C-alpha cells in the first residue's frame, strides 16, 4: 500500500488523483456501496483476501 | 474439468444457488459472472482477481 499520508480516488474519467495516472483494470476497484473507482496501488491497506476483494468498501466507506 | 458459470438469473449452473456479491466473479472479457465457491482454481494474486479471466476464455 502506497499512501502513508491521506488517501484519494480515481477521477470519474479514470484517472487517480493521487498519482497522476490513469489505472488499468488490474489495478483499478470500485466501492461496493458509493461505487466510486479507487487506484489499488495508492491504497493505505489493500484487500488481502479474495472475499475482501469482491466485497471491497472504500476507506470513505468504511 | 467440468467448470459452469452463472445464468441469466444468476443461479450457478453447477451448485443451482444464487451466490453473493462476495461470491461473484465477473469475466473481464465476455463479462459473465461465476461462482467461485465453485471454480476449481481461484484467482492467487490480486491482479488475477481484479481483471479476471474465466476458465472459458
Ligand atoms: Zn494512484
Ligand atoms: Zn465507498
Ligand atoms: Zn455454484
Ligand atoms: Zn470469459
Amino acid at each position: 500500500g502506497m499512501a502513508r499520508d491521506i488517501q484519494l480516488p480515481c477521477d470519474g474519467d479514470g484517472v487517480c488523483m493521487r498519482c497522476k495516472s490513469n489505472p488499468p483494470p488490474e489495478e483499478s476497484l470500485t466501492c461496493g456501496t458509493c461505487v466510486t473507482p479507487w487506484h489499488v496501488s495508492c491504497l493505505s491497506s489493500p484487500p488481502k483476501t479474495l472475499a475482501s476483494t469482491l466485497q471491497w468498501h472504500c476507506p470513505d466507506c468504511s
